[PDB]
């Protein structure tokens, strides 16, 4: 049962964000200031969940608008036009999360924390609310536009 | 799907949680291998699995079924809105299911803390072969259990 979340974990998260959206999207992101939040407040219609076990128990969750997603997917495909979030689109979105989570695990297994990453599960919908357990950390991220990316790290334990 | 003994404890965790928590006997309908997930629901609970098997245990239901669910857990009282107490209860249903999934799986896999997502017209994307399993608790197939794997 975590009540706090180690700085090394935050810095490994932040590091994984740059390396990831850079290599997968071709864009150097502008991470925000990390902060602990009472719960997850999603304004967006898209949300991706990646479970984490072992070293740390919790998840990694990111979300954005339908608009931002189309850019993301279009960027992930060399910049080619994409106007409908179909199966292929939603898989690209999930993969972005998988990569970020993949880099995080990688960096983490050097600080002593060994973790397993569950495959992503993408959820699109309207008045989305999300219940996460453990200490919730928020990381505002700017990819294309100012704070167009929400990244939340749920830490039930391992902190 | 694969190792049938994996499946049995996976479906058995949801069944047993519904029985102990909601206090009623569900009719776990006939399994099926679907291409994706056609969710006509407002509440979804995701429980990730790592180690041996990789994927997630996901069960979902409508806003109407959700109220009924909350009523069962709340001393059999009456519940008319999907407020925070309702979401906290469904979040609890998740932790029980997760709790049972762990307890029942001691004979090399790890369980992820559950995540409860709620909203309107929830379209869900899962990674891996999916095993759909309808479940009757309060109405005919008001519960739908989805199992995605490697």
């Amino acid at each position: 049962g975590s009540h706090m979340m180690d700085a090394r974990i935050v810095n490994a998260l932040i590091g994984s964000v740059y390396e990831t959206i850079r290599d997968v999207l071709g864009i150097e992101p502008k991470t925000g200031k990390p902060s602990t939040v009472s719960h997850i407040e999603i304004p967006h219609s898209l949300v991706t969940v990646i479970g984490i076990t072992g070293g740390i128990e919790g998840s990694l969750i990111y979300s954005f608008s339908s608009e931002t997603a189309l850019k993301v997917v279009s960027a992930m495909m060399g910049g080619m036009e994409y106007n409908q979030l179909d199966e292929l689109a939603l898989s690209a979105i999930g993969e972005l999360g998988n990569m970020t989570a993949g880099k995080l695990a990688m960096k983490l297994e050097h600080l002593g924390k060994h973790v397993d990453i569950t495959p992503p599960t993408v959820v699109s919908g309207r008045d989305l609310k999300i219940k996460s357990f453990g200490v919730i950390l928020k990381l505002p991220i700017s990819v294309f536009s100012e704070e167009d990316f929400d990244l939340h790290l749920s830490v039930k334990s391992g902190g």
